[PDB]
């Protein structure tokens, strides 16, 4: 049966897949990569809910060798 999974919102300057799949990739393992380059954000599902809570509080608040990136949280309504 389909499950409603967890995708997490991430935000930065300058970010690249190579970059998020390392921030993401040992947080966990990524059913569904997706990535926002007219937005400048990208998007991150976790097959299970805690690596996208234990990813969003290791990544919120990180720092890379010069840049700042930024997770938030899906909205549950639809854009």
């Amino acid at each position: 049966a389909p499950r409603k999974g967890n995708t997490l919102y991430v935000y930065g300057e300058d970010m690249t897949p190579t970059l998020l799949r390392g921030a993401f990739s040992p947080f966990g393992n990524i059913i569904d990569l997706s990535m926002d380059p007219p937005r400048n954000c990208a998007f991150v599902t976790y097959e299970k809910m805690e690596s996208a809570d234990q990813a969003v509080a290791e990544l919120n608040g990180t720092q890379v060798e010069s840049v700042q990136l930024k997770v938030n949280i899906a909205r549950k309504q639809p854009m």
